[PDB]
RNA sequence: GGCAGGUAGCUCAGUUGGUAGAGCACUGGACUGAAAAUCCAGGUGUCGGCGGUUCGAUUCCGCCCCUGCCACC
């Protein structure tokens, strides 16, 4: 219907962005962004009027949000910048050539896509390429986002666009972008399943150094992302119904011989969850005693003790231990497995001392 | 899309999971020609909603509701 209101005021509305990537990729979206020669308001409010739902317009943007069941739409007005503005003027400044294509929701060319430069050949082709030299340097943060894309995507950088990067950061252009910026876009990269390779990607170019303070790389916290990767690939295989978020713990892996300032700092700059924050400070000092406490576990029952209390990641994070793995295994799928008939838990209570008592019983069925 | 706040009618605290609170409106009676003040007391509440784990969830976790702000595709 998009395309007849834009029939009516005579307009021409796109589908833009990385949606259109994603539509290419065959992935279904939710959220989608339309780039409309013309006013876009009218158009977004017109929409949310025939639908009767409530709009949400932004003039000094010039952009206007509804949302139509669980799709949320974005009407965006044609603009050359960060005269009208033709749609090829609002897609020739985007990052990469796979996010600067467009499919016009016009009736009469709908259906087609629209690709000045060639963005479907580099989607073809697998690569992430910039589309003026200078991007970076308008951009800092980018040079994330690239490496990132490259490690969803699983695509290769052009020799020009590598160039352009290892240059960009060369000249320290990472620290001179808005840390909120830098911080969000990790943040988004933790998110994603192959965040792995991003990290690889992170190492190749250095970029990690630049925005953490005192932060280097070695091969011990590889080996260990590595271990990491498998301890995941399990966890998330036979528990999955347990899930939680896994780039936190990469993070952690990574900040784990940093200071602790720097660390408890960076995690007040990314905003990290409570739990993480706790896996953190728990992993800084009392993880040491606690895997010595695990070397000198015999009975289950005191393995019981020192793993219940603590978080799922901490186990994860205990998991990374040759020693403990099959221990920790042994604590997942098995260790803990019980209930008790009506009877006997009535004759149990004939306050604190039921706890207890349960917890006698409990180390008497264990061991 | 991520991070705080959600506790009475209103303004607000409360963590090793273990049987909840302040200050003023609410009912009732002692008090009064009536009313209020004040006294005894006591509702001050499924501590957002729905499930899950647990002997037991305001607390652990998951999906959502609301409000405010930071961030922007």
């Amino acid at each position: 219907m998009v395309g007849q209101i834009a029939k009516e005021m005579g307009l021409r509305a796109y589908i833009v962005g990385g949606v259109v990537r994603d539509i290419l990729l065959g992935k279904e979206v939710w959220d989608v962004d339309f780039v409309v020669e013309g006013n876009a308001i009218e158009l977004a409010k017109e929409l949310a009027r025939r639908h009767g739902v409530n709009v949400h317009p932004f003039p000094e943007f010039g952009t206007a949000h509804l949302k139509i069941g669980k799709l949320k739409l974005e009407f965006a007005t044609a603009r050359r910048e960060t005269e009208p503005a033709s749609l090829k003027e609002d897609l020739i400044r985007r990052d990469f050539t796979i996010n600067a294509m467009a499919i016009s929701v016009n009736l009469e060319d709908y259906g087609t896509l629209i690709d000045y430069f060639g963005g479907l050949r580099d989607l073809k082709d697998k690569v992430i390429r910039v589309l003026h030299p200078v991007s970076f340097i308008e951009d800092p943060v980018r040079i994330l986002r690239a490496l990132r894309f490259a490690g969803r995507l699983n695509f290769k950088l052009s020799r020009s666009t590598e160039k352009l990067l290892k240059q960009a950061v060369n000249l320290g252009l990472l620290k001179e972008a808005p840390r909120g910026r830098l911080i969000n876009e990790i943040k988004l990269a933790l998110r994603e399943d192959r965040f792995l390779e991003i990290l690889e990607l992170y190492r190749k170019y250095r970029v990690l150094e630049e925005i953490i303070e005192g932060f280097q790389w070695n091969e011990k916290v590889l080996q260990k992302l590595y271990a990491l990767r498998k301890v995941v690939d399990w966890h998330a295989l036979e528990f999955s119904e347990e899930r939680i978020d896994y780039g936190w713990l990469y993070l952690l892996i990574l900040i784990s011989n940093l200071d602790y300032e720097r660390g408890k700092h960076f995690l007040e700059e990314m905003s990290a969850p409570s739990w993480v924050r706790e896996t953190y400070k728990f992993m800084k000092f009392k993880l040491g005693s606690l895997k010595e406490e695990l070397k000198k576990a015999k009975e289950n029952y005191e393995v019981y003790r020192l793993l219940k209390p603590l978080h799922t990641s901490v186990l994860l994070l205990l998991m990374l231990e040759e020693e403990l793995k099959e221990k920790i295994k042994l604590y997942l799928e098995k260790l803990r497995k019980v209930k008790l008939p009506k009877e006997k838990i009535e004759e149990l209570k004939k306050g604190k001392e039921l706890g207890e008592r349960i917890e006698e019983l409990k180390r008497e069925i264990m061991n």
